[PDB]
């Protein structure tokens, strides 16, 4: 039919809803739409970062979020053949509160939606699939979406906050400056052994594969086996049995779980892709932000916090434009002009870290020892601060501080 | 006053092997030494696969094994009590190769008993040489005191690293390296351990080296920086015992009866190289008097003995030709230059792993771990242990 | 102000500028090349080249003509660690063809191109002509304003204006261009000394020493030029300590230089070079405008890639302009194809240069392990791929046949 709004946003994920929550708080009619029927449709992680704690306390939101179901992870350890080689406590990085946490996204997103539904100028729809852009007069006017249990949404600003797989990246002719994919992860969950804590963050450098252990919702532990691009098809050929013999040789504590495994149906494959669009704001009334604009690898648990920080900067930029009645393409490029420095700093670190997961004949046996040497450098704590903490709060107007 | 044709000053490994190899050749050979017996001063017990190679070329391997010795098949390196490097010396070459715990006196005496059968061989004890009869630019012999002006065509010095003939001769030290120590002590073999072990440990406080000794007994050398032992003595023995016992918990029994440092022997790991081994006509320097090395790899005894073989071959060649001049003696340094210089350069690279600096001490175990995983470490193993080709000497020097 | 009318306008008569002019002149397009200097000998811009340069020359039937000039081939590069060699590389194994580093100087090569080009009547080159501004009309950049000296003021017009000045570019800011990246972390200190007796002449050597890192290259006239690597801002402190202290440390590292340093009693001999790397965001931004060369994609002086990398951009630029003229399509969309094709190699090189510049650290504990890490990396089973990517080009540049002499 026909709809009217001030700001149109595609997707209600961490970045989309944080932007929608804030923009409504500034007294602008917002619309946020998503295709899934709820927040539980797709699994999208549970771990967070110290940088996330900093952001919430910046807006006076930690107490509200901290009242949810979460488990504070106090440190990260790295092993090599079952012997610890590196330890890092997150509270020695910044004076204020600092810690990782296990906070599932649907828990976090429901907390944001509940706070946002208090405002009457915030509107969220679901099962709403954007399918086209209403670009007219050169500028962008809005989007065309089909709703489920056909409508045109016209707005002054359109923001694309879909995920890696972005439809809004192609309708607006955006171009990628980077396309990295060299590794996989193979995730499975198993019952916590009696000798193990629960709020752990453990990485193992073993003989055959590399393992990452994180807490899972419900007293379980989720493991991830690091593999190369295309090596999983070969693994399945050799059979499940040979996979078990090599895993149990690595981590014998997993003996009890693998007694009841007879197929590759308990494992889930994840592809570690990194991306970067060339120019996020390219057309009038158009912008791109989030993980459709600058994804990163699974290391350090930076993906969600980095996306949320981009939205917060986008809200301040948009707020300045609306008050000044200046929404030209010139004002939109401030998001990239302010986020670029910290997003590219993060991505270059992810490229360095991904070089330690090599499975090559001679490099596989020295990666653990290179890691052990690097972490003993006198100025390694600066890298820790860059990866986990943020030096200064995002400079945005006080109007965004919740009371 | 006694005349001879060859005068060797010192009867160590290098000196004796030169003397025997010349007495068998029908020359008048006299060997001088100062100690009252071969047992007075400790001079090591371990050997390397090059040592077996030298014997089998000389066809004396069977005779040597007839005397007492133990076999040490591999060498292992650990880090915080986990093995990081392993090597078997029998895979380095097709021929049979091993380390031997053959103590020196049971080797020197075996050389003496075999050597004295020849009537032109002569040996003396307590004959401390004092001056050289350097006359007309050449050595007429040596002046000594017994407890003698012995004139010879060649006067070869095998005194050792603490050489007294490095000053009588006007030799110049091309190198002098000294930046580490060792602290030796012997204790009883633990039940869980074996006897024929060659074990090196990278630990938190100190690095240790375990070797066999005395039969059912083990010796351990604690690596310390130069000038650092004088501090452990100033800070008391109680501190030292606790630090060792934390690092190496299986020493708890031996240290329960230790109350002082009088049982600890300080070995100074020195390395040296002479600018020109034979600078004047009539005398030459060979062995550890000229090209000593560090204790790593047990390459010292073989290096000095192999050079004595080179000296004997050249000396016999010169005698057969009757052309014994300055350029003749230089043939020894010309032919041993490649091995002696490559071996020392390796000893300098390994010594760099014994750093005790605040942050380097914790990276050195990791570097060693990486270096052993390189695509070509086995060529370095051969360089350190086995000789690629047999020493080129005429067939007359072999024993049937 | 007197007027001039041409078809293609280029600013600067360095390697990239001159090369592009020659290739455009051969096609029948009127070409004007402008330089501010008296001649090609005014500024000093190095004397070394790369196997990539040989590949580019012979692709256009030019190796023989260049080989006529005076040049000494360099067969290999060595890297030492305390007077001990830790790496060796002969350029002949990189590709099946003939590959090598020469030491041809720039004013020699530039004259070789100049004389060849001026045979075409459509080629014109001016000295002492300095560009001042950009003549933009009707939402386009048509021509420039230049002031000539031995005359007066000139007003050049063309369908295309190309920016081929150096890193210190005026066209960079006259047409407002944006630097995506800029990097500066090190300095080099160059001085020339008489070749010692034992050292050869056609050497390309690098030393990891106790105090400083030394690079030794050949110089014109049987001399040797040496560059000492220093951190940014460390040279001011070095001068404060004194010349006598600086000499003491250098002789410790390289005692072979003792004979040369007797006549050194100040810092007048030394020359300071700043290792700067750049990348222009959008090489083409205004209609009838472009940017190429070190004013676009400068790089650090490691691997001697800078001169050849610019000529690669000029060659692709000549194909870009050629296709537009034959198609009546000199819009911004066609012009942007220059970066769309050059972008890949330029950024691959810039990344390799930042990795290499990490080995020159002078930090208290890092500088003592960099020589050891270099030795570990070069012994990896897959190092030849890096060598091939740093010196040789896998394939020839896909330019038409008309550009072959
Ligand atoms: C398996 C997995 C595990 C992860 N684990 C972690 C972790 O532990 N920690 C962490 O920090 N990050 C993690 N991430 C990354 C995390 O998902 C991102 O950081 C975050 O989701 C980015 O926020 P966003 O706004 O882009 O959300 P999005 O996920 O992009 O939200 C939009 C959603 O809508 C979907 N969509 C696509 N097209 C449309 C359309 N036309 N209309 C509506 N919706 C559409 C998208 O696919 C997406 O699911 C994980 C990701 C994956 C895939
Ligand atoms: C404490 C110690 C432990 C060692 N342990 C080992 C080991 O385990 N394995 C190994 O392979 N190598 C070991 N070595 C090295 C070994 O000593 C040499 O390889 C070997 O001694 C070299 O032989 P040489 O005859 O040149 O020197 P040496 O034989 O050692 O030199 C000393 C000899 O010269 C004689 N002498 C000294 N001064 C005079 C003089 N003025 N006149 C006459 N004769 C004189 C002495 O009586 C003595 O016989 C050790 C060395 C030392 C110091
Ligand atoms: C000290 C030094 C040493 C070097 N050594 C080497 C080496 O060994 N190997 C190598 O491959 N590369 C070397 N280079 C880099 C080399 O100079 C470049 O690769 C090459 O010059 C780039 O070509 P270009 O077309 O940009 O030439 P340019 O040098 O850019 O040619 C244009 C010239 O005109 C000047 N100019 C500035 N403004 C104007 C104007 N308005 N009008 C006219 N002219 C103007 C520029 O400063 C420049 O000198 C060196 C550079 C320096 C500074
Ligand atoms: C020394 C300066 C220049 C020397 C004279 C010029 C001579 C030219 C020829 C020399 C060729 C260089 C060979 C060095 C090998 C090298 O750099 O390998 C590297 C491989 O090793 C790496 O990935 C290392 C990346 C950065 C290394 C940091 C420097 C190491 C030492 C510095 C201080 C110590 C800090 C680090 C602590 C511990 C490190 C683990 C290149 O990797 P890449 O990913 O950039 O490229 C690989 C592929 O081509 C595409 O990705
Ligand atoms: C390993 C996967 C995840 C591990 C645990 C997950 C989460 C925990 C967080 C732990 C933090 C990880 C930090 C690791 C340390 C690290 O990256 O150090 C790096 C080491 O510094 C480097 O430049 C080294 C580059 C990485 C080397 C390549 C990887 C080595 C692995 C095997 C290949 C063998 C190549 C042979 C040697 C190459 C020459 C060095 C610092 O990053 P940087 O590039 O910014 O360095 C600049 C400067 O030189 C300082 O060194
Ligand atoms: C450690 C005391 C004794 C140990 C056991 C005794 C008996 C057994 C013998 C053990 C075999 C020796 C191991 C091999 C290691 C070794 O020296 O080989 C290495 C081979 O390693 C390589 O090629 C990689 C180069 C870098 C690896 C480290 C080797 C040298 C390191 C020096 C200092 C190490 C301390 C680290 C801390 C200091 C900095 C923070 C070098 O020998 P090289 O002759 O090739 O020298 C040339 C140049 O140095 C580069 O190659
Ligand atoms: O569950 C997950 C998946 C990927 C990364 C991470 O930190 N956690
Ligand atoms: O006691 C010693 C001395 C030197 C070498 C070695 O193996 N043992
Ligand atoms: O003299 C020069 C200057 C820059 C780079 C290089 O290789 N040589």
């Amino acid at each position: 039919k026909e709809v009217q709004s001030d700001v149109c946003i595609v997707g209600a994920g961490p970045a989309g809803m944080l932007l929608g929550l804030l923009l409504a708080k500034q007294g602008l009619e917002v619309i946020v739409l998503e295709q899934n029927g709820d927040f539980h449709r797709e699994y999208r992680g549970e771990i967070t970062q110290p940088r996330f704690v900093q952001l919430m306390k910046q807006l006076n939101l930690l107490d509200y979020i901290e009242s949810n179901s979460h488990v504070k992870i106090p440190e990260v350890n790295v092993f090599h053949n079952n012997v610890k080689i590196m330890q890092l406590a997150f509270n020695t990085l910044i004076d204020e509160e600092s810690y990782c946490a296990r906070l599932t996204q649907p828990t976090l997103l429901s907390a944001l939606l509940d706070k946002a539904k208090k405002y009457p100028n915030f509107k969220l729809l679901f099962n709403t699939k954007v399918r086209d852009l209403l670009r007219e007069d050169g500028k962008v006017t809005g989007v065309y979406a089909v709703a489920k249990p056909n409508l045109n949404i016209k707005s002054r600003v359109t923001v694309g906050v879909d995920g890696r797989n972005s439809t809004m990246e192609k309708l607006g002719n955006f171009e990628l400056e980077l396309d990295y994919y060299d590794n996989d992860l193979l995730w499975f969950s198993f019952e916590k052994p009696e000798s193990w804590d629960y709020n752990i963050y453990h990485f193992y450098f073993q003989k055959n594969y590399n393992y990452l252990f994180l807490p899972k919702l419900g007293g379980y532990i989720q493991c991830g086996i690091s593999l190369t691009k295309g090596e999983y098809q070969k693994i399945k050929k050799e059979g499940i049995e040979s996979f078990k013999e090599k895993i149990l040789e690595d981590m014998p504590i997993l003996k009890q779980h693998f007694d009841t495994v007879t197929d590759f149906k308990s494992f889930v494959q994840l592809l570690c892709r990194m991306r970067y669009i060339k120019d996020w704001a390219k057309e009038e009334g158009c912008m791109l932000i989030g993980d459709a604009a600058h994804c990163v690898t699974p290391w350090g648990a930076v993906g969600s916090t980095l996306a949320m920080g981009t939205a917060v900067i986008a809200a301040d930029v948009i707020y300045k434009g609306f008050k000044n009645n200046d929404l030209s393409l010139e004002t939109l490029k401030q998001v990239q002009s302010r986020r670029k420095e910290e997003v590219k700093m993060i991505q270059n670190l992810q490229l360095t870290i991904e070089k330690f997961l090599t499975r090559e004949p001679i490099k596989k046996e020295i990666a653990p020892l290179m890691f052990s040497i690097a972490t003993k450098m006198p100025d390694i704590t600066n890298l820790y601060k860059k990866l986990f903490t943020r030096e200064f709060p995002l400079d945005i107007d006080e109007s965004f501080i919740f009371h």
